[PDB]
């Protein structure tokens, strides 16, 4: 699972 | 901007 | 899922 | 401007 | 919703 | 520095 | 959510 | 130095 922020 | 969780 | 703001 | 949640 | 950069 | 989104 | 770099 | 994401 992933948490992506940009 | 984008925050993604999955 | 996503939160997008721009 | 746009806020999206899905 | 809020996007902050600083 | 910070990028905050919520 | 928060991304910090310092 | 630090990279913090949450």
């Amino acid at each position: 699972a992933s948490l992506t922020v940009s």
